[PDB]
């Protein structure tokens, strides 16, 4: 048919670390040929693009998704069958405004997000054309530009630092396909310094470092070092810096005031909202230092100001939980009137129409939509696929560690050489209001 | 020609750690597109199988893999119009006399595997029939068995023990689906005591780790302590364990003698030919193994004759080093019983077709075959279909707690899902080398 639908199949799939996710099988007839999944992260207790998980001692030591699965798996067959998958906004609005959960999902967020995954997939690769150039008109060429990491914290780190990551970037690139050689030498050529002055003995994270450090003022050896001879110079032109330090962390809100006494030691003073701004302020006066991340909470309505009050036009800042991406608090970042930069992780976005309108609807105003990779990940590169088809503008997928990364890598330098004369880079207009 | 296959399209792509590959696509007269890739992975010198790397130091300090791109298109173009319609062998082993050389450097061994790949997976494209299928069996319906990666070792060991990489084995599942779990269920186990040790937590990417012991009456309690808590039992009525020995290179070769004082600490053990096997008598009893690779050195030629005599029949003489997956050194060890089984390395042997055929001729000298995997990792998960194909099963898949790894098991729960009626579990029956 090509226009009608009397038959389809789906299952499930493992992903990264043991968190099993959706897979679906949307084709019409043997007209069709693809695949269909979506990322995962299991958690709960906040409004995210929370993810269902089946706790059954079978569904894989209680980690299965098949029971979540189940809610399209059981009620189909030949009965609620009649709409069809050529009408994306068939399957993408029609279905919010049926359960309408605050959280994004009753029936599953990831799998509300993988669905549409399929059913953006069910013909890209048939027209035989590029999957991110065909979702609406033509208009889907720029790659996300990808912002690299040097230093990791907290948990997610083998020693005690609290900043979640430490990001430089290739300001100086041309392209792509020559770029793709920058970030894996970045990566590559973090095992030579130590012996100009005799450091320490630690290893660290997918390409960032965990060190037993004695303060958290002086990381300065173990990184600019390691960016003049990674083969590259450091300075403050050229060449770039960055940071992130996880918003909904931690607050006394009992008080007004922020803390960072959890990783700093018994002998350091108590660091404030104001101390934690100024530290990174102080980086950005004297140092190269553009974009940020995180830093603030939820809720941190007012604070989001503060770091765009000053830290005028000189700095870019990526706001985690209160953007997230999500409608509602993508437009109280209005609100707000000083948001300039929003996080894109894609399970906390859901349906591939609201990604685009909340990705379109933030970059209209300069805003650098930063499509974050997430731990469980498969071996499709639908999340940078989706991040190129809405013009997003940057990619957050940490360094060269994991061949799932990789993967999205190499696809996209697939899609350059598929549209070929793409040495595409926006200059100083990437992260555009800018003159410092 | 309207049925001849036609047309072909490579590339230069990417795989784990920053490493280039060859990805490669062949066209037919129907409707194909089809795409497919290989590992990353050279050497020189013997038989072994060689890659083509670009000369210039830019492209990755020489390891681009654009002129094996270009092997394949400004040369292959023309040797695969006006062939046959219909010859599987024709197609693909003709390889050798275009390149000329026995290793297969000058055309490249991935190149010629992403060509046989391509045809291969041309399934949707138009074959009617899956890979497992077409490759040379038709019905076959067999499942995985993964030796894994957790501890690390070999080259990173100051420490008081030598061992590469502990692979550990699940066996005894109660039906086909359960081994998954069986096997997996272990690296949770060995997490579950490490991150309360901290002694040196240090994470690798194979996905293990790096742990250190004190001496004997404890060192190795905890493997059998651990799984007990767990629960899981232990032996060939439970879970099993495999070493990779890398005696090849251990076995000094400027003195050839087990001499460990090179890893353990200065003093007195040391082991012969002659009195190794002692180590394995008193190791596996009371620990008991299932499969060991390359069991002893290849310059002690009149020395592995105890093994098999004398626990001859459970501990598995896996053979990599032994046999580099090449027809005339598999058919040496055929010859005069220096082994009992095959690794396979796809990228080695360099063909879907040479692969099939290397598992048939060990079947019919009585060799069961182990698919591996290798550093440059993929996210096709062609490379491992092909145990499916001919029946070997098992499999060496890194650390299953990360996406490289995990991406085998989500292609391959399809295969499991398609098994038919028939799929009764042979299980600990399965071998045909063991248990004569």
């Amino acid at each position: 048919h090509m226009s009608i639908i009397t038959d389809v199949y789906a299952r499930e799939v493992l992903d990264s670390r043991g968190n099993p996710t959706l897979e679906v099988e949307v084709y019409t007839e043997s007209g069709a040929f693809g695949r269909g999944m979506v990322p995962s992260g299991a958690s709960t207790g906040e409004h995210e693009a929370v993810e269902l998980r089946d706790g059954d001692k079978s569904r894989y030591l209680g980690l299965g998704t098949q029971k979540a699965v189940d809610n399209v798996n059981n009620i189909i067959a030949e009965a609620i069958i009649g709409y069809d998958v050529r009408d994306q906004q068939a399957i993408d609005r029609a279905m919010i405004a049926l359960d309408g959960t605050p959280n994004k999902g009753k029936l599953g967020a990831n799998a509300i997000l993988g669905v549409s995954i399929a059913v953006a997939r069910a013909a890209a690769d048939y027209l035989e054309v590029p999957l991110y150039t065909y979702l609406g008109g033509f208009n889907t060429k720029v790659l996300p530009t990808p912002m690299m990491n040097i230093i990791n914290g907290g948990s997610h780190s083998d020693a005690p630092i609290a900043f979640q990551e430490f990001m430089i970037m290739p300001v100086g690139a041309p392209t792509f396909k020559e770029g793709l050689r920058w970030g894996a030498e970045v990566f590559h050529a973090l095992k030579k310094i130590l012996k100009e002055r005799g450091l320490v003995t630690a290893v660290g994270d997918e390409g960032g470092f965990a060190p037993k450090f004695e303060g958290t003022e002086d990381g300065v050896e173990t990184i600019l070092k390691a960016i003049e001879a990674a083969g590259y110079e450091a300075g403050e032109n050229g060449i770039m810096i960055g940071f992130d330090c996880a918003s909904s962390e931690f607050y006394d809100k009992e008080r007004k005031v922020y803390d960072y006494t959890k990783f700093e030691g018994e002998g350091a003073a108590v660091r404030t909202s104001a101390e934690q701004v100024d530290y990174l302020e102080e980086l950005v006066n004297k140092y190269p230092i553009i974009t940020i991340e995180d830093g603030m909470d939820e809720n941190d309505w007012d604070g989001w100001k503060v770091l765009t009050e000053r830290l005028g036009k000189r700095v870019q800042l990526v706001g985690d939980d209160f953007f997230v991406t999500n409608t509602e608090y993508l437009a109280r970042g209005i609100k707000e009137n000083a948001a300039n930069s929003i996080l894109i992780k894609v399970n906390q976005i859901g349906t591939l129409t609201e990604t685009f309108e909340a990705i379109e609807m933030a970059k209209e105003a300069g805003y650098t939509a930063v499509v974050s990779h997430r731990s469980g990940e498969t071996e499709d590169s639908t999340i940078a696929d989706i991040a190129v088809a809405t013009n997003a503008g940057q990619i957050k997928t940490g360094s060269l560690s994991r061949t799932d990364r990789i993967a999205k890598y190499n696809q996209l330098l697939r899609i350059e050489d598929q549209l070929g004369e793409v040495a595409q880079y926006k200059g100083i207009k990437s992260f555009y209001n800018l003159k410092k």
